[PDB]
């Protein structure tokens, strides 16, 4: 049964792979010699050709990205050679240097072993690469909240954070017969960090706040023709709204918008004076400007609408469907100001694709 799920989801593909490489006279004997590898092994192996094209293929998939119209120059690094701790630990670092690459970003995955009999060869604790320690001690909230439960994880490990508000937590992760996961600091040299500056308002350096450059999905399996890799870390450059309006703004994250409006010398008393709404522009403004004083990658939410509108675009003058999801494609400032907010997406799941997975620790 499991072998009929391989199976098919290898047949649909394949088909569909080398369709698009134009290599379909391939298939039908590619097909012919993955229906005994999984006849004789319970599984089968991707060449490399199909592993970087199923990722991207994966990237074009996700219902959820604004940012599918780069899908194939995505760099896709190959790791299924990894055995040890050591290996996955050198292959994430890598990946962190390779795709901030001195603040021009990257695009980028690096694929681990995957999963055998739905077990893991590699298990990935982090959600994301780089991330921000979380502390709520009696009363007190310290940093990142979401960061919270792997944070105390980590310091049952034998991790300790120095409480800053941007302590950076380890790579933490599990190999194949190991009960308990092994972490490691990241070396400081890695991780490219921006300070948000204004570039009007001098005072609102007074906030300290600061992101990193790089978002770097760590959580997510990758699905590709029935194959299951668990563990297969990505990125892409920050469209600003998810720092300035999220990650900095929400009350259960950051919670900057009150100080905000301070340091900009606005009244936070009343709803009618649209107080936060003024607070979260400077406060997106400032992210952009500073991701871009500092040379580091970004992209603000109008260009990226522009460019999921020339996805669409491309999609259908390819000849293919279009998958989105609506409430995760607007951004969370002005949506109505882009064109996304002002139609439907069929929101099917297509594979290959990105899911989540239960997170090992909770
Ligand atoms: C190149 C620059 C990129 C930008 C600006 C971009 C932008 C976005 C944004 C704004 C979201 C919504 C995030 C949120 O609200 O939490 C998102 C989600 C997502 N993106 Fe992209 N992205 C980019 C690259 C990529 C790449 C390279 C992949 C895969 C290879 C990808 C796969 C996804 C997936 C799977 C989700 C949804 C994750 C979830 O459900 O939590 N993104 N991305
Ligand atoms: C690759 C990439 C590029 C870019 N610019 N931005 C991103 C954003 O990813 C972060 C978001 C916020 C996270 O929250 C949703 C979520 C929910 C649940 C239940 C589990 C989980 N792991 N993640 C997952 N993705 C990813
Ligand atoms: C479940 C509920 O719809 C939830 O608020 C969603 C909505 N839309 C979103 N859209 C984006 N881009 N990011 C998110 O984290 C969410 N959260
Ligand atoms: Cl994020």
């Amino acid at each position: 049964e499991e072998k009929e799920i391989l199976w098919n989801e290898a047949k649909a593909f394949i088909a569909a792979c080398y369709q698009e490489l134009g290599k379909a006279a391939e298939v039908k004997d590619r097909l012919a010699d993955i229906k005994s590898e999984i006849d004789l092994t319970g599984s089968y192996v991707h060449t490399k050709e199909e592993l970087e094209h199923g990722a991207k293929m994966a990237w074009r998939n996700s219902n959820r990205c604004i940012g599918r119209l780069f899908w194939n120059s995505l760099n896709v690094i190959d790791r299924r050679d990894v055995r040890t701790k050591e290996e996955v630990r050198d292959a994430l670092f890598h990946h962190i240097e390779t795709a901030t690459n001195n603040g021009k970003i990257r695009p980028t995955i690096t694929i681990f072993p995957p999963e055998e009999k739905g077990e893991k060869q590699v298990e990935i604790w982090n959600h994301q690469l780089i991330r921000y320690a979380g502390y709520e001690s009696d009363g007190e909230r310290i940093g990142d909240p979401a960061s919270c439960s792997l944070t105390a994880a980590c310091e049952e490990l034998g991790w300790r954070g120095e409480r800053t508000d941007f302590d950076l937590l380890p790579l933490i992760f599990r190999m194949k017969g190991d009960e308990q996961p092994v972490w490691y600091e990241l070396p400081r040299s890695l991780v490219i960090e921006v300070p948000i500056t204004h570039p009007d308002i001098e005072a609102f350096s007074d906030l300290e706040l600061k992101w990193y450059g790089v978002p770097i999905i760590s959580d997510m399996k990758l699905e590709v023709g029935g194959i299951h890799y668990n563990a297969a870390p990505f990125n892409g450059w920050y469209m600003g709204t998810e720092i300035g309006a999220r990650n900095l703004a929400d009350e259960k994250r950051y919670d900057k918008l009150k100080k905000v409006a301070s340091v900009i010398g606005i009244a936070a008393d009343y709803n009618t004076d649209l107080w936060k709404d003024q607070a979260l522009v400077e406060l997106n403004k400032a992210v952009l400007h500073s991701y871009k004083k500092q040379g580091v990658s970004i992209v603000d939410h109008h260009t990226a609408a522009s460019q999921f509108k020339r996805f669409e675009e491309q999609a259908e003058e390819a000849g293919r469907k279009l998958t989105g999801d609506w409430t995760w494609l607007i951004p969370p400032i002005s949506p109505a100001a882009t064109h996304i907010f002002h139609r439907s997406y069929d929101n099917s799941i297509v594979k290959p694709n990105y899911f989540y997975q239960d997170k090992p620790y909770e």
